[PDB]
């Protein structure tokens, strides 16, 4: 199986799987059930923005999501990644709806990872940023229902002609290039990752969410992971 | 055929085909026949600094090259480059040996490239650094002889087990990623590239060079187009 | 007297000192008698945004002006920077009104500078953003008329309580620490600047403009430098 | 007195005011008793890199010092700066000698502030980097001996005509702008430095060491913090 390190914006509480009775962001490690979460007031409609960071330095993987009136969430989790992703990966974001459904559209997708050696001024960087998405967006890998173009934007979930989510979809957005996450010679690996969304819903409950994720460079969906398991996990172990 | 855009750090005078009688810095168009050159004093075994800079307001390519002992070597040339290249472009770094040879080893590669929308605060970009390469370098194509990890260096050409440069070889790196180069609803389009590069020749004529490239991102390395023609073009036309 | 180079945004005809019979974008090299200039349709009440782009080895000062409707304007001129400024200097933004009025809102600025000396991987840079101003912005140095904190934007020139911008005022923002614009050393002195504004006028008329100026370190607004002057130059010649 | 937060790199044993028995790197918080340090193997007459990292999301202060053989030393320290440091400071440089000595030559320096706000796309940032000093470098505040422009370096305490460092010394430089460190307001809010160093010493134990500090913005050194006080502290409490 694929190995997977996401920080989730989970608009569904599943409680069989651990999540609490409400919506929350968390940080995940191999498992959808989340290492650490903290309430989430999502605002339906609203674009929020989502900031992950990282270094290998602190060992401390940190998240937060904030709307424009002020209000946020955050999470934060002592790791190693180090010890748990291979040395080079892909980048991604995912999304899903389930028997319950949202919009899981981004707006902007920024990323950037250094790796600094022991060699005096010598460091490897990878940088990207996404404010607008067009219909053939040649430096995205695109899996499953995730479509670019609409408004400028990435939908990565199934949205009908009219603009209404459709339930039991899953889609990703991969960027092209693998990325070193880390080198055992490196003396600090970093990484940061900011996205924009807005996640509409019409109905009794929005689901499923979304989550920035880091993964094998061969990371595919795995089958069966609409709904609560977001897109990135093959079962809820 | 490909689409070609190229610096040229032209080590080795090829009159037949328009190079001036000495080692240059070329601006190549679509043709191995620079659209403007200037003198270049190629300094043997030192490592060499080449900056080359775009942006689609000025309509201006720029390049220079310079060694720490403070000599360089400059040349500009007015071009549209929205006019030029397809949208989407893969980069790179060419170099060849004819029957005369040269190390053209890489130390070194940034580039960056960034689209600014007429929306307000909205940019797409891409930024990538290497300082080092790695035996596996997932993040870049190699094509032809074209080889990394020698010293942690990316070696463009072949090079012996003892360090001797070998004749007729070709070989390139390119960014694995596509590149978004311009965009016709895109208010400023820019690039920026840097490497620095170590050309070393014991006998009588260092050849051939080495090139900074932009091309169509299926580019490969033309049949036949060792020596003179750099990896790039598949006749002098 | 101070050594200006300048990028203006001239809301207001004057043509007495050269203007075209038109608002337009243009070009000041030591004088307000712009070197080159383009015809600009400004659009009232709407936020536009400027960038300006320089680099030593093209010897090309490059500016485009846009709106989100798609609408731009561009101006380049020729110059080597290096034979105009003081090697220090500081940047700035300048406006004025006169007899006719606007506001001279700015709600973002940003500024990059690069020296990159012939020694290998040696660069010095500065950069700033300002997407939000406060009432207290310590790292600014206004002069004149300028204020910030009004919500949250820098308002260049004065404008009263309810909104209404006033005639014969000009203002001033530098940015707190000198900018090393070149070096007699640099393999390549680069800058870029961006800003984005917002200029409103009821009756007839908007004046007279906006200005991204780059100065001697110690420039200050010159006596009498209101209306068509742009708070730049002491007078017109 | 001043309001201090410093990462030290102590090059001499203090155990009267709480050092280890050995040469280590340490979190100061306020005091020159450091709340966590880490064993260091100090490379006399080689160049060190340091690296400092911390985020408002995840209150990890960390700081890494290596030199190119790959020993490293590392410290990290929980803590909150939105709830140490006021909103602005500056940030700089300093170091001392004693009784004991050492050279304590900055060869490169660099910096990033951010600070996001909950209002989308809106950042607020200040970036520096210097691999070169000039003699007059109008960007920095020296206080105490420190001078700059020997070999195009930092030079933090006193060195004679001959090279020999001298004791008693007490140097520091300090960026000219002040930095806007964090904001009540700002939902992340982030900073990096990096500096580079040559500290070397002829006789019987190197002293006192080299420090990146941010501070309250007027901030002078203390009268009598030569030595074990490294230029930051008026006394040892
Ligand atoms: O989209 C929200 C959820 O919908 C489904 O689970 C259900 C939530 N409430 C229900 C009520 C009835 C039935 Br049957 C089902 Cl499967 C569910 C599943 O698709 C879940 O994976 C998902 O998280
Ligand atoms: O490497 C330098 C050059 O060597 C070859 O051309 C020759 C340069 N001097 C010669 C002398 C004899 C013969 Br045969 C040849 Cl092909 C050459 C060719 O491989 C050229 O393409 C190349 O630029
Ligand atoms: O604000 C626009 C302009 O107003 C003034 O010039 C005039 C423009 N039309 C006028 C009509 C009458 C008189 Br008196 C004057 Cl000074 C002017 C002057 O303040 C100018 O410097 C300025 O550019
Ligand atoms: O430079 C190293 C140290 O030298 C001085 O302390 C001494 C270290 N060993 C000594 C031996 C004798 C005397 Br007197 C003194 Cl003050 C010292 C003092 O200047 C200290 O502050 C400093 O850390
Ligand atoms: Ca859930
Ligand atoms: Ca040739
Ligand atoms: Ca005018
Ligand atoms: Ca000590
Ligand atoms: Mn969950
Ligand atoms: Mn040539
Ligand atoms: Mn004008
Ligand atoms: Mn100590």
């Amino acid at each position: 199986a694929d190995t997977i390190v996401a920080v989730e914006l989970d608009t569904y509480p599943n409680t069989d799987i651990g999540d609490p009775s409400y919506p929350h962001i968390g940080i995940d490690i191999k498992s959808v059930r989340s290492k650490k979460t903290a309430k989430w007031n999502m605002q339906n409609g609203k674009v929020g923005t989502a900031h992950i960071i990282y270094n290998s330095v602190g060992k401390r993987l940190s998240a937060v999501v904030s709307y424009p009136n002020g209000d946020s969430a955050t999470v934060s989790y002592d790791v190693d990644l180090d010890n748990v992703l291979p040395e080079w990966v892909r980048v991604g974001l995912s999304a899903t709806t389930g028997l319950y459904k949202e919009t899981n559209t981004i707006l902007s997708w920024s990323f950037t990872s250094k790796l600094k050696s022991n060699s005096t001024h010598e460091t490897n960087a990878l940088h990207f940023m996404f404010n607008q998405f067009s219909k053939d967006q040649k430096d995205l890998i695109l899996q499953g229902d995730a479509t670019t173009g609409r408004d400028g934007n990435l939908e990565l979930t199934r949205v009908s002609s009219n603009g209404s989510p459709q339930g039991s979809s899953v889609g990703r957005a991969l960027f092209y290039a693998p990325v070193h996450i880390w080198e055992s010679s490196a003396v600090v690996a970093s990484f940061d990752a900011t996205f924009t969304f807005l996640i509409k819903s019409s109905d009794s409950h929005p689901a499923d969410g979304i989550a920035f994720f880091i993964s094998n460079i061969d990371s595919s969906i795995p089958s069966g992971s609409t709904g609560r398991l977001l897109g990135l996990f093959p079962d809820a172990n």
